[PDB]
């Protein structure tokens, strides 16, 4: 039953990232002030300018020019040359920004929005995730970390990645094809920089035994990458959604998670959703869990929970959607308390996928063994 | 930014553009071979904006949302458990009519009356009045609404935007390439 | 009767003359396709973009963009590192573009808009200029002329003059402080700028006789400038108009120039004012003519034509007032057909002045020996 998956990542230089993370670190810089703040930014990059809009709803004082271009700045954007600077690129503000007001249950708090949410997890990886959506992500990451530290300084910030594996009877028993392309400086030949980067990348990453003389690698198939970034395309936050969450293994429910604070349920119940999709799995009740949770606008408790373990489950179907609205508060609020979202977190998460890093709060497995003792499975 | 299009080898030889990932999907489940959960729920804003322009309901507004929750059971839909339906209106209707209005004229049409029985639940602007909408309550960016165009929550999706992209980019071409082989497959 | 009388100029890489010369370099394009179209164009430059806006009536297509992007480059700004950088610039339209309509007596059309214009000439230089004015624009004019043929590479396009003369009964004896803030690049020092600037811009341009030991330069007062351009201020259409007709030798009628069609007589009319007054003084009339010409929008005749020639003047002024009235035509389209202003001639008047150049059509002195006649001077 062999058949080829593909997963694909893109660097934190990347036109729609950099939205992604100038959104989230605008986010954390008022949660730093106000925790309870309503945030809802979203990000235009074009080729010179930097255009941050949302509406907030806050008492805090947040400088949105300083903020876009320190964090521009740190992912490497520093003269013309490369595309884009970071000290002089335009950054234009249409946040609208409003007064919190001012006795019932918390709890009882209805969702802010209608939406869908999908959380997934598979006992295919350690981090109890898709494996090809890792090792995409292992790719650019380590793009970065390598012209960061110097290793190889003719690297510049926009990079994508994409690997095909190749299954067999739900297995991965190779890799089929690796596809990177980088953004370099001219200084550097094309010649010598596939072999930089399949000796200095590809190499460390990926595992030897997978990549065999029927791997085939596709490192800048185009030819030169000098000019990236903004320049070359625009960038809008929230266009990344799917290789953000699990790449194509598992169903998204369409809302995007930067600029969004934890209390809009498009963000906190996709992180929940993971949440108790990871503690399903970890406990040994099924090895694939898919969890699906929507809320009407107005409305505290979410209109349909539903669990899909793919016939891999170890208890009946519908005993597990018992226990999931027996253990997690699924209500809007709920989400928070259960999880302590109310932390400026959010830039790290927005670069390399929001899931399958454990210094998480949605990616901790502490209900696992309460799971497996309700289930009554010793 | 415009440019200026240049000027021999094959032309189906050409390379992809760019990279992405593309799926396509189709079930038997519907006549039009889609998911049945996504079809109505397009019905439903689809008759909104009906019934709005055609003058039915003058107080109506352009902006508007809908949700339906499906009952299935062994694969098979047996009933409707949940529909919301959030419209934009006038400050002229009041709250308690335009539910009346909203539930005779536009869910009722559209969704099977098998289906809708007493344990269906109606959440009809929830919240309360909806006068100001549109871009003024939300922001809105190109290609934010991906899943809701293609098929849903029902099958997976590669992650690219359609709207505003030549044919000539595989993000938007072979997405509908990947639905026209997965369509016939089934058909 | 000793005073001093200062005037002041900048150069075409100032934050104010680039959005007028964008400004008109639009107006160009469109006048090329279009002669008879409306253009009313408002450009604003901030640190790393521009915005250019306004309402077009014609049936001509241009590219904002690409016109914008060869007006900077032109003016030197080709990497970050200046400040500015033409090819990585945000460029945004926000361009009303209409289409035209399509029998009475055209020179019957009334003025577009009400509004102020003043014209001036004086015998004081040879091309009936202010004398300070002109002596301003020829430094920012040898600074250009230097920083581009090459024989000061360092210099940078944003450069500021500003000269001190000294009258004495009605008559300039000397310059009393002379000012010339340039941009540089950081490898010169502060120490050779200041010879070099001396020896090779204000030395070939202003006379020795005025430049005694008494006289004060101030050669980048403050100390570097390295960084400016867009970067250092913001831009904007109109803002450098005194510059751009006299200085503080004449009044003003507040209208801007740049980034106008000729059938508006907010520009037109200026032209026209001016091109009456320098026929004035090359006729001998008078040493000094200032003439005002007011329009009601709507109205094809002007309000009201105002000769002052300060007591200088050969025939009494009621004569002259006839004079203006009985040899030029100042209906708002008699303006255009005695001018010839539908050519795209206007990217060059919008760098160093729309006056004393004697490439201009309004800059013509061919109804001079027609007025002596009339006046009947001999």
């Amino acid at each position: 039953a062999k058949h080829l998956f593909t997963s694909e990542s893109v660097s934190e230089g990347h036109p729609d990232k950099i939205a992604d993370q100038i959104s989230d670190a605008v986010l954390d810089a008022i949660l730093e002030q106000d925790p309870k703040a309503r945030v809802a930014c979203e990000t235009y990059v074009k080729t010179g300018m930097v255009l941050v809009g949302g509406e907030i709803t806050t008492s805090a004082w947040v400088d949105i020019e300083e903020i876009t271009r320190n964090t521009v700045r740190e992912i490497g954007y520093v003269h013309s040359d490369m595309g884009f600077d970071a000290n002089s690129c335009a950054v234009l503000s249409a946040i609208g920004k409003q007064s919190p007001d001012i006795r019932a249950d918390p709890l009882e708090q209805g969702a802010g929005d209608q939406g869908l949410m999908f959380g997934y997890a598979t006992n295919e990886t350690d981090v109890l995730m898709p494996a090809p959506i890792t090792y995409a992500h292992r790719l650019v990451q380590r793009q970065a970390e390598v012209r960061k530290n110097g290793t190889l300084p003719w690297l510049r910030p926009d990079a994508k990645s994409q690997v095909t594996f190749q299954y067999d009877d739900g297995k991965i028993v190779g890799i089929d094809a690796v596809v990177l392309s980088t953004q370099h400086s001219e200084e550097i030949d094309q010649k010598s920089l596939q072999e930089a980067v399949m000796e200095e990348i590809i190499k460390p990453i990926l595992p030897a035994e997978w990549l065999t003389s029927a791997t085939k690698f596709f490192i800048n198939p185009t030819g030169r990458f000098v000019i990236g970034g903004p320049m070359g395309d625009c960038g809008l936050t929230g266009r990344k959604i799917i290789v953000d969450t699990y790449g194509g293994m598992a169903r998204h429910g369409g809302g995007a998670f930067s600029g969004k604070d934890p209390s809009k349920v498009d963000r906190s119940a996709a992180y929940a959703a993971r949440y108790v999709a990871k503690n399903i799995v970890a406990a040994g009740l099924a090895d694939r869990c898919e969890i699906q949770v929507s809320y009407a606008i107005g409305v505290a408790e979410p209109t349909s929970i539903m669990v899909e373990t793919f016939g891999t489950e170890k208890v009946p179907s519908e005993q597990l959607t018992l226990l999931v609205r027996e253990f997690f508060d699924l209500r809007p609020y709920g989400l928070i308390q259960m999880l302590d979202l109310l932390h400026p977190i959010y830039k790290e998460t927005a670069a390399y996928g929001h899931f399958g890093r454990e210094h998480f709060p949605w990616e901790k497995t502490d209900k696992a063994q309460l799971l497996r003792d309700a289930a009554g499975l010793k």
